[PDB]
């Protein structure tokens, strides 16, 4: 398309919502290609990640960890206005794995505190993709400080299974998984700092052990449980987008399955089916489609169970509806 | 199916056998859906996992690590009588990744020492699946103490490749891989404990390093070698089911390949072919089909060679038959 | 086929070239099956792997880490003359994952210093495959000392996509990734040793932590960056073969994608498409095909960003050509 042709395309301003919820959108494209506009303000802020009051100096796109899910359709253009407030202390940028050129846009979006930039790229490939900050020389530090999220580029005709039958979800949730490397003092106690820069040296030493101190969903232990549990009802079709910008993960819905799973996160690659536990490599996003069949509480976890239950990578789904005794039944309840 | 219809189905009691062997079964289902009955007693027992005499307080389904492979066909019902003897000290349960609802059955099978329970579920999806204990709040500890195994839900018409051609194995083995985290003393020597509870705190500390001290097949270093090496013959078709309930693995048959590999372990997902090394994420089971073409010894290993040869993840196959010089030949034996 | 037939096949000697480059070959086979002859001399030598003068006693096939890529076509025979000079101190051999029998040829090629051997095997399966030294009892030590490479067995009719359309590359690169485990003294300084054997004990201790001190491409930090960046032009089709003989990796082309990726490395397994980050398990090779669309510098990395930017797994591609503003454009450059 020419610059003129692009300039004539309809524009649509999208309002982002905080994970795990996703902004309003239509699975099947409404009309031809458009320039979908988004704006995100970068916020360097302290976040508490566990019940011991452990702090991380988060570098959050739109104020959240992970950054919000942006949804467009194949061949639409995504135009992001990215803002770095003067209240911040570091330079930041953004690299869209969904984009083509200049390090995913990282090379064209380096903004110091007080600056903003506007990047536009054509979403030529359908699927879920990670996006993350990548400042030359300080790439992993920003990413493991929570500066990453994902976007979903839906096929214009919506989702389909391997044989072309449409797959239409009732609900969609975005789970961003984050590995954190929090420094500890001589007494095994997590350290606190009053400036992001202050923790850099100590954090790099922990990062080099390749052993995170915490692995969490939506920025903190228990973030997606209890009251923030995701919800659904028997019969509902749910798409769960999951990303990990720096380290491998292996999602599993305890009590359910991934009926269709685009493990590589790319829609032109046929989905795997009937999955118990799928795999998403560090630096990628994946997506699982499941139709709930039983009511109750489900644990959605990274299935290295130490990472899920000792380090924090566990979320819950609360499902309403009628119990199905054909699928499962307690013939004899626990007894002497 | 209604309660009445399920009650009318035929029932077959199966006698389990210890890994790596698999109880008798038919690849192609004989007759219509059945309620297949299994019984397993849980044994908390001390086991030795290496030649030095290192001990682990195992939590073992049917007394073995891994628990035995249960085999059924799609749409059969699996009815498990699970017994927790009064001689044990902890509450246990079971989560079948093959099942739908109540955390894989975990929420309906919590039994204290002195109790039993009977759970029935419909095996609606074909493939190999992990099953493991999962007591709320103590999940990884039970699993990495060896309380896990797998089941195989065969398609009613047996296995087929991705294009529909039947794949019939001559024999099958089940290799359960287990990551152990054994505490060490100040001399770097593994510690022993009177009771399993005494080891909890020290073990959790090791677990948090995400670095196992041992990674073994069938419960111990070298368990599948020597007189217990697996066997085959040139021309023989072997299915190798492999599971890891907590940590990733990358099986490799040194000197051979994975002709057909359902790396995700799900039979409705076409198998990869001509594999050198496949990948099974923690929390899943996979299966590889191979027709041996050369006689001799083969090493079957987790291909992180440090894990295979330093930590214990290596098994052997002894293969009988005639050498094929077309496939391979020593043109010049080692010489000056 | 018949004994006479194999004897009558043409023999062709090929001259190897050092990675990341690849010796001359044709994508579509030229003529019928041939016995392709290669010769490699093993070199035990000290190499420097980082900017701090860190040393490793490398065990290098053909004097390079990784060993060179050998290219043949399906059903050709690969006949390797492997030489171990009297100047070396250890016994070595070679295991081709592409081969069938005798531990990939390892059982037939054990050569002490001062000896040579000639192995021939039929390349019956198409794909890229790892080859590595594997002396019984010291397999990981040789492999993590850099004694590994890969071969590519192209289909006789060249590469094709999942729909049968031909995929012809303009150039090919071979990126071998190596995890090193270098001992450090109590001050944190990397240790140096007089002979390879002297470092054995200290090295195995580091290996058991499953945490490499360095993860590099082409044998050293920055080996494929700056003046040694790989190159391409907009519109050019490039195949990137990647291997890791001992540990998992997750390649990503920053600013690009893997248009077609044989993640398992086997050509009879349809390639995944539009990949952002792919996954190659330890003990395997994979291949990605990409058509460059934008000029500039690209970072090709292992996407656990700590491994890429702190440990060394980052390479660069320098691409020439015209910028495509349709694909990506800076609507507003960084500004207050
Ligand atoms: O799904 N937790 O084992
Ligand atoms: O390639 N090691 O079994
Ligand atoms: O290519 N690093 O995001
Ligand atoms: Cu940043
Ligand atoms: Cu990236
Ligand atoms: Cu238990
Ligand atoms: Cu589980
Ligand atoms: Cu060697
Ligand atoms: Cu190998």
């Amino acid at each position: 398309a020419t610059a003129a042709e692009i300039a004539a395309l309809p524009r649509q301003k999208v309002e982002l919502v905080d994970p795990p919820f996703v902004h309003a959108h239509s699975q099947v494209a409404e009309g031809g290609p458009k320039v979908v506009e988004f704006t995100m303000v970068i916020e360097e802020k302290k976040i508490v990640i566990d019940d011991a009051g452990t702090e991380v100096h988060a570098m959050a796109f739109n104020g959240t960890v992970p950054g919000p899910l942006m949804v467009v359709h194949q061949d639409d253009y995504l135009e992001l206005t990215l803002i770095n407030p003067e209240t911040n202390t570091l330079m930041h940028n953004i690299d869209f794995h969904a984009a083509t050129g200049a390090l995913g846009g990282g090379g064209l979006t380096e903004i110091n505190p007080g600056e903003k930039t506007i990047l536009r790229f054509k979403a030529t490939k359908p699927g879920v993709f990670v996006y993350h900050c990548a400042p030359p020389g300080m790439v992993p530090w920003h990413v493991v400080s929570g500066m990453n999220g994902a976007i979903m580029v839906l096929p214009r005709e919506g989702l389909h299974d391997g044989k072309g039958k449409a797959l239409t979800y009732d609900k969609i949730y975005y789970v961003g998984e984050q590995d954190f490397y929090v420094p500890r003092d001589e007494n095994g106690k997590y350290k606190k700092y009053e400036a992001p820069g202050d923790a850099y040296e100590d954090t790099v030493k922990v990062m080099r052990t390749l052993t995170p101190t915490h692995v969490v969903f939506n920025g903190a232990v228990g973030a997606l449980t209890g009251d923030k549990a995701m919800t659904a009802a028997v019969g509902e079709k749910v798409l769960i987008v999951h990303s990990q910008a720096n380290r491998d993960t292996r999602p599993h819905l305890m009590g359910g399955h991934g009926d269709y799973v685009w493990a590589t996160g790319k829609f032109n690659t046929p989905p795997d089916v009937d999955q118990e536990t799928w795999f998403i490599p560090g630096g990628a996003a994946g997506a699982a489609f499941y139709t709930f069949q039983q009511p109750g509480i489900y644990a959605y976890v990274n299935h290295n169970l130490i990472e899920a239950f000792e380090l924090g990578a566990a979320a819950h789904f609360k499902v309403t509806g009628e119990w199905n005794d054909d699928l499962m039944t307690s013939v004899l309840a626990p007894s002497g």
